C-alpha cells in the first residue's frame, strides 16, 4: 500500500521514489496535490517534512493544525528518529559514527536544489550505523539529527561515499559497477525506512517502517553476492 497508517491525525505514505512531494514552481504536482484531488473535502492537509523526489519511504502528512503544531515542534526539537537505509560506494569506516559538516543549499533555474559543505551554511549532523558490507559498497544506516535538504546525500558523498544513483552528488562509475554486477538498480538508493515520534492526538510513541520496494530488494539480493 501507499497509505500505510491513516487516524482523524496523521496520514503516512510510503512515498514512491520517481514523485515529488509536491509540485515545483512550474507545472507539475506530486504525492499531496495528488493527494488533495482523491480526497477533494479535505479540511487540512499538509506535509509535516519532505523527502526528495528520487527517495522512498516514510512521509508524514498533518490532517489536523493540532496535529501540524505538535509534529513540528517535534522536529524543531529533533525529538523524531529518522532512520534511513542507503547504498553508499566502497567501505563505509567503522569509526565515522557522524558526519558534522554545515550544508549551504541553493536554488537552481529549474527550481532543482542543490547542497554544498560550506563554512557558510548551516549547522547539520548526520549519524550512521554499518549494516550490511558487500564486495564494492556499503549498506548503512543513515540518521539526521538535523533535518537540511539533501543533507544525508550531501554527507555522505562528503566522507567519501556517495550513494548509489545520486544524479547530482553521486559517482558514474559506482553506478556503472553497480549495472553491470546486475543489481537491477535505476533510482536513487536512499530509503526513509523508518520513523519513530509521538502520535499528537494519544500521546503515544509510535515507530512506522517502510517495506523498500523490489528494485532496492533485489539490488540487495544481489550485493549480498557480489564478490
Amino acid at each position: 500500500d501507499v497509505i500505510m497508517y491513516e487516524d482523524d491525525h496523521i496520514l503516512v505514505l510510503n512515498k514512491p521514489s520517481g514523485t515529488a512531494v509536491h509540485g515545483g514552481s512550474g507545472l507539475s504536482f506530486g504525492v499531496i496535490e495528488g493527494l488533495r484531488a482523491l480526497r477533494p473535502e479535505a479540511r487540512f492537509l499538509e506535509l509535516v517534512h519532505r523527502l526528495d523526489r528520487d527517495t522512498s519511504g516514510v512521509l508524514l502528512v498533518a490532517k489536523k493544525r493540532s496535529a501540524l503544531r505538535s509534529l513540528h515542534e517535534q522536529l524543531r526539537e529533533k525529538g523524531m528518529q529518522k532512520d534511513y537505509l542507503a547504498l553508499v560506494r566502497g567501505q563505509w569506516q567503522s569509526h565515522v559514527k557522524s558526519v558534522q559538516a554545515p550544508l549551504l543549499k541553493n536554488i537552481l533555474q529549474s527550481g532543482e536544489r542543490i547542497v554544498r559543505v560550506s563554512q557558510e551554511g548551516k549547522p547539520s549532523e548526520t549519524r550512521f550505523k554499518v549494516e550490511e558490507r558487500y564486495a564494492f559498497a556499503t549498506l548503512v544506516r543513515c540518521s539526521p539529527v538535523t533535518g537540511r535538504t539533501h543533507q544525508i546525500r550531501v554527507h555522505t558523498q562528503y566522507a567519501g561515499h556517495p550513494i548509489a544513483f545520486d544524479d547530482r552528488y553521486g559517482d558514474r562509475e559506482f553506478d556503472r559497477q553497480l549495472t553491470e554486477a546486475g543489481t537491477g538498480l535505476n533510482r536513487l538508493f536512499l530509503h526513509a525506512a523508518a520513523l519513530k515520534f509521538t502520535h499528537p492526538g494519544t500521546g503515544e510513541v509510535m515507530r512506522i517502517e517502510a517495506p523498500m520496494d523490489e528494485g532496492l530488494k533485489r539490488c540487495l539480493q544481489k550485493m549480498r553476492n557480489a564478490r
